[PDB]
């Protein structure tokens, strides 16, 4: 009867504590929210350069989670690497979308994802009909009761099917 449920891991820790700062915290306690209403469909998506801290020029917090979270089949990792001098990184988001989208699920982010909405007309849809904002508190992950809107459906039903 849930949806599934695809959170965007580097929103949710950006947003947590410092908004410098990669907290890895928030993306536990994202996932304890919807584990705590009865979720278990959940998958959060952060790319893999986010595990070395040989030396991390955004800051993190409580890194140890992220391996944490992908032992429990949470957490998966997306890909990147070094090509020449640089670093590249195959796009969070895509990963974000696209499995929300083909699991028929909900996105949690801030993040409306402009460029995405702008590739495809089913993704741009799916995007205003699917995505669940939210604020912190410090340790308080607080989403809205109304996530679209008055004229939209309740903070529930957005979670159910039907
Ligand atoms: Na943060």
């Amino acid at each position: 009867d849930l949806r599934p449920v695809v959170i965007d891991g580097s929103n949710v820790a950006m947003s947590h504590g410092n908004k410098e700062v990669f907290s890895c915290r928030g993306i536990l306690l994202a996932v304890n929210w919807f584990l705590e209403r009865g979720h278990t469909d959940i998958t959060v998506f952060v790319p893999s350069w986010r595990k070395e801290q040989p030396r991390p020029d955004v800051p993190i917090t409580d890194q140890h989670i992220l391996r944490e979270l992908e032992k429990k089949k949470i957490l998966v990792f997306t890909p990147s690497r070094r090509v020449g001098g640089k670093r590249v990184v195959c796009y969070d988001d895509r990963f974000i979308v696209k499995l929300a989208f083909e699991s028929d699920g909900v996105v949690v982010s801030n993040d409306t994802y402009r460029d995405l909405q702008g590739e495809r007309q089913e993704w741009k849809r799916f995007i205003e009909e699917r995505l669940l904002m939210y604020s912190f508190v410090n340790d308080k992950f607080m989403p809205p009761d109304d996530p679209l809107g008055r004229h939209g459906p309740s903070l529930d039903n957005f979670l159910r099917k039907k």
